[PDB]
């Protein structure tokens, strides 16, 4: 089997992406965040409570026949940005761009931090990393893909997203239209749970290609590129009154500025990421100054190759029994 879904920017920034997904029976469409920095598939629903809903879609495991409560077992997750989301879970029918999933884990949520509140167009996530991380308890649940796999015609699912514009999700097959030239591997460690590689080094604009390893995750639920200070300050220097504010949280520029590119290696391959994809526009309504999408991953842990940087390429996800990750141009 295979699956193809449309992914669409929720806003003009790209601050994140939607792909409709069919839960029940009948089909209740929500529009939930792909993300393959996290393992659990979670939606509004209609025991979320009141007041932390505003405009989202909700699930309704009672309208749906083929719900079952999973009885005992609940979920409690927090995101690397500070927000979370709990609750308990029931077991439904799952599909995904014609892709489906019987007994899949759906996590209803009762309680949603404030982010996800004042974000009426995000429906829940949709976790794409690995099983290990997902939060259920007692008994740990399987990722949509996890469920899929064997399944699928090949155990992969790949991520095209687009600049200001839609992209794609397609699973269990590579779509050879999608990109230019050759897709370039490159080793994936799943001991934390994540897509994580080593990117091969950097460059900014038309600089001089730096060859230094840089570990780091594929994460589609993160928006901007975060990397080592080092890194981000040789960027940074490049664009004329750029500054590094502590009050507004990060590198600032201003809105007059032409960006620079910036290039990540994958094995001997570059991924040129251009400069407008790093442009995230005034910090508040009407301001001149610019918030950059690159930053540092200082005192995150860990560096993150969020949506700037996928949105550049044409990122295969392999899920064989040893993982690896595929990056093209496109």
């Amino acid at each position: 089997s295979t699956g193809s879904a449309t992914t669409t920017p929720i806003d003009s920034l790209d601050d994140a992406y939607i792909t409709p997904v069919q839960i029940g029976t009948p089909a209740q469409t929500l529009n939930l965040d792909f993300d393959t920095g996290s393992s659990d598939l979670w939606v509004f629903s209609s025991e979320t409570t009141a007041s932390e809903v505003d405009g989202q879609t909700i699930y309704t495991p009672s309208k749906s026949t083929t719900a079952k409560l999973l009885s005992g077992a609940t979920w409690s997750i927090s995101y690397g940005d500070g927000s979370s989301s709990s609750g308990d879970v029931y077991t439904d029918t799952v599909s995904v761009g014609g892709l489906t999933v019987t007994g899949q884990a759906v996590e209803s949520a009762k309680k949603v931090s404030s982010s996800f509140t004042e974000d009426s167009t995000i429906d829940g996530l949709l976790g794409l990393a690995f099983s290990t991380l997902n939060t259920v308890s007692p008994t740990q649940q399987k990722t949509f893909f996890d469920n899929a796999k064997a399944s699928l015609d090949s155990p992969v699912f790949t991520a095209d997203l687009g600049y200001h514009a839609p992209g794609t999700y397609n699973f269990g097959f590579i779509d050879t239209t999608a990109y230019t030239g050759s897709i370039t591997y490159t080793a994936v460690s799943t001991k934390q749970g994540f897509w994580e590689w080593t990117s091969t080094g950097y460059a900014v604009g038309s600089g001089t290609f730096k060859s230094t390893s840089i570990d780091g995750i594929a994460d589609t639920g993160t928006t901007l590129l975060y990397l080592p200070a080092t890194v981000v300050s040789a960027y940074w220097a490049q664009v004329s009154g750029a500054k590094s504010s502590s009050s507004v949280g990060g590198y600032v520029f201003p809105c007059s500025a032409t960006l620079p590119s910036f290039t990540f290696g994958v094995g001997s391959a570059r991924i040129v990421i251009p400069g407008d994809y790093i442009d995230f526009g005034p910090i508040s309504t009407g301001s001149s100054s610019c918030f950059g999408g690159i930053q540092s991953s200082a005192g995150i842990g860990i560096n993150i190759f969020g949506d700037v940087a996928l949105k550049a390429a044409f990122v295969v996800f392999n899920g064989a029994t040893t993982p690896t990750l595929g990056f093209a141009s496109k």
